[PDB]
């Protein structure tokens, strides 16, 4: 059976039993439970399903070179399809959250859910934090019984923490570290000495690679008992790299993507978002340079984020990308090899997650 | 030691571990930290810890019949104020997120922490995010080796979703249940048929009487492995039961009581809250009492919140209030002694939480 159809069937599957559940143990009527099956829909589905199927893939690789009983390979299966919709749902409650938080607009091609008529913010904060507690849920119900599901709850509450701290590192991160104070109002950096390398570094480490990259291997992993296959290091290690490239893109793409291919109109630029570009820019601009990028960064005014996307397209950040793209594909293929020693079958998802991503 | 002090001292130690672990293991930096130590403070501090010192009561109770060397008392009541941390940092992940879900103004006699200069909702809904992430921390450092661990996140887990789904029913408790639907916004209930004793039930057992009441007394029970103790459905009945009449009560406070006392200005008739006076108002009402009612009810004008007060103050909801509190007395000191069968002390432990409640 096709993993992507497994996936999907595995979906339907957990929708009913989420809903069924909250008839039979919370006492839901029958237009709420609509509005939640309608929510779960809006929220979860419509993506390339990236994260939830490496979980599929890692499992089917160690499927390969394991002997199992059909019975047993079809627990693993439905164990990997589960734990992916738990990190589909994680991302989910991400996305609505940030949404909100961000004055988001559309999202897909489609208007962020806090936006839908009836919907409003008042319930789309909280369908976001049902949208995690159905992590749990599924998680508690479905591997009640499993070897790993204390690894693997711990493991899942780690990385949505760090996701947490990433959200804070990412929207504070124009402002200057010195001056945060809940009792005064946050003013913009007119320095930007923190836009750097290694600050930007932390931003994404934190905000997405735990999530996106980290989380589905290491729980592809764990459905698979397979955790003495690999070195965690060099998962670890390969996970950050990776999803750093992931955002460095996704960066890009704000600025330079036209709105309808990117499914959204980028505003990083007006939101004075530490992006990749921003770094990259200051890191190779020569003074003058760098007083028309702060004259004009941060400001809603379309005129103002044209002489920032002029000032990027002048200053050729392409090569820039060139050379960090060479570097990373580089570490990437490095720390495969080293993956290899361990696992040829894990390397190989490695691999395929790398090529996905370094594509698209 | 005395408990309040014991619970107080565990505060500082708890945060503490919290911020040395962001520093030694999320890469956090000193002012970002120093952000974090004030917003745990604002949101987790001043008020009576009725929550939390529930669960030390309930350890505390057991640790007098029960046979354990010193070290092994120390290490329960640890727990037990780990634990009611657990539950003060829930709760002050809700009060926060409900606080910007219902566009709330004050709380405790103090801006709503969202509301702060140098916090706003873009951070607020986040803080929110990491107060109950930091629920999880803390079981997950303090507790990890302990046998009841499985157990308390599991029940942690359900009061937590039954919570999420007791917003849903509060925020939407104006709405016909029939015309719900994301598409479309949502106007308010006009012939108030859905404003009846079973509904309002309904959303007070899950907005409220899953954490504050059942959360704290099982958890009690989990840190002194005394589940075998009680009838566990009798500590689900008499919870939800304390619990409902604890919500009527700031029901009656948010119309009656004035603000300075209150620490905040009620505004449940503007916000068609299905309040237990509305509910009460609209059993007793004669025709005309039920269209002045509708023509007045949940509107922002001061002239109408006053002509639906005088309508209150008109039907004498006093008598209503003694004979229900008469009733709540009577099924409340009948549980209790059901509960002496297995345990005079769990039973003498919801005594003090009926009279803490009845009385404040
Ligand atoms: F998903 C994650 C994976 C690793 C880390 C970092 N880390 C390393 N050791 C840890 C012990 C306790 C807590 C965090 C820890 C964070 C999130
Ligand atoms: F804290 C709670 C305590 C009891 C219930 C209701 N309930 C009863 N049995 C259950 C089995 C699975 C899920 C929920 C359940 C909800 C929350």
């Amino acid at each position: 059976m096709a993993s992507m159809e497994r996936f999907l069937s595995v979906y339907d599957e957990v929708q009913a039993f989420l809903l069924d559940q909250l008839q039979s143990k919370y006492e839901i009527d029958p237009n709420r439970a609509r509005y939640l099956r309608i929510m779960m829909d809006t929220t979860c589905l419509g993506g390339k399903y990236f994260r939830g199927m490496t979980v599929v893939n890692v499992a089917e690789g160690f499927l390969a070179v394991t002997q199992h009983d059909e019975a047993t390979k079809e627990r693993i299966l439905h164990d990997a399809c589960v734990g992916g919709w738990m990190i589909e749902f994680l991302q989910a409650h991400y996305l609505v959250e940030d949404d909100i938080m961000d004055g988001s607009v559309m999202r897909r091609g489609k208007p962020c859910w806090y936006r839908f008529p009836g919907v409003t913010t008042q319930c789309a904060i909280n369908d976001g934090i049902i949208l995690k507690s159905w992590t749990q849920i599924m998680a508690w119900h479905y591997f009640a019984d499993r070897p790993f599901l204390k690894d693997l709850l711990c493991l899942f509450q780690k990385v949505d923490y760090a996701t947490a701290v990433g959200q804070m590192y990412d929207v504070t991160s124009m402002c200057d570290s010195n001056k945060l104070d809940p009792e005064v109002a946050q003013p913009m950096t007119t320095d930007f000495a923190e836009f750097t390398p290694a600050i930007y570094k932390r931003i994404v480490k934190y905000k997405t690679t735990f999530y996106t990259y980290l989380l589905p291997l290491v729980m592809g992993l764990l459905v698979s008992e397979a955790a003495a296959s690999v070195e965690m290091n060099l998962v670890e290690r390969v996970a950050h790299l990776i999803g750093e490239y992931f955002q460095v893109q996704d960066d890009v793409m704000d600025c330079f993507t036209p709105p309808e291919q990117l499914g959204k109109v980028g505003t990083d630029i007006e939101d004075a978002k530490c992006s990749w570009l921003a770094v990259t820019f200051l890191g190779k601009a020569n003074a003058a340079q760098v007083a028309e990028f702060k004259a004009n960064y941060g400001e809603k005014d379309p005129a103002k984020v044209a002489v920032v996307k002029r000032l990027y397209s002048k200053a050729n950040l392409q090569a820039d990308f060139a050379a960090y793209e060479a570097e990373v594909v580089r570490e990437v293929e490095s720390l495969i090899e080293q993956l290899k020693v361990k696992s040829p079958t894990f390397a190989e998802s490695v691999a395929v997650v790398w090529e996905k991503t370094h594509k698209r």
